[PDB]
């Protein structure tokens, strides 16, 4: 449901895959062979999507990667409360607000100040694996 299965065979640079019961994007693929008669395995470094880490693993061409959904929301920002959760506006006329300001000094102060500012404030969020992360900040109109 977070993901999907794929043959190892199948994995590109720049696609995504599970190691560790982490989500990586894949940053280099390499295959070798036993001799003339064996079955390609395919050598995967991979970045944590989250972390940053570099990861690595060596699956059979013909065996199944997890491959994880990796997606990219954005809302708009509709509270900042003052324990540091983030009220976002849902497409459906919901609200999300299970996310926190992010770590990242840049974007929580352009968060912070398009909010006092009364600025229109879109925030990215990526998501993979149950795990999420605001990844960007912009406005796009209004003012006090």
């Amino acid at each position: 449901s977070k993901t999907y299965p794929q043959s190892a065979g199948n994995i590109r640079k720049g696609g995504h895959i599970v190691i560790k019961n982490r989500p990586c994007k894949v940053v280099e693929v390499s295959t070798s062979k036993t001799g003339k008669h064996g079955h390609a395995k395919c050598h995967f470094v991979a970045i944590d999507i989250f972390t940053a880490k570099k990861l690595e693993d060596i699956v059979p061409s013909s065996h199944n990667c997890d491959v994880p959904h990796v997606n990219r929301v954005d809302y708009q920002l509709i509270d900042i409360t003052e324990d540091g959760f983030v009220s976002l506006l849902t497409d459906s006329g919901g609200t999300k607000d299970d996310l926190k300001l992010p770590t990242d000094d840049g974007l929580t102060a352009q968060m912070r100040l398009g909010f006092d500012e009364g600025k229109d404030i879109v925030v990215s969020v990526m998501s993979s694996m149950g795990e999420e992360q605001i990844c960007a900040v912009k406005e796009v109109g209004g003012g006090k």
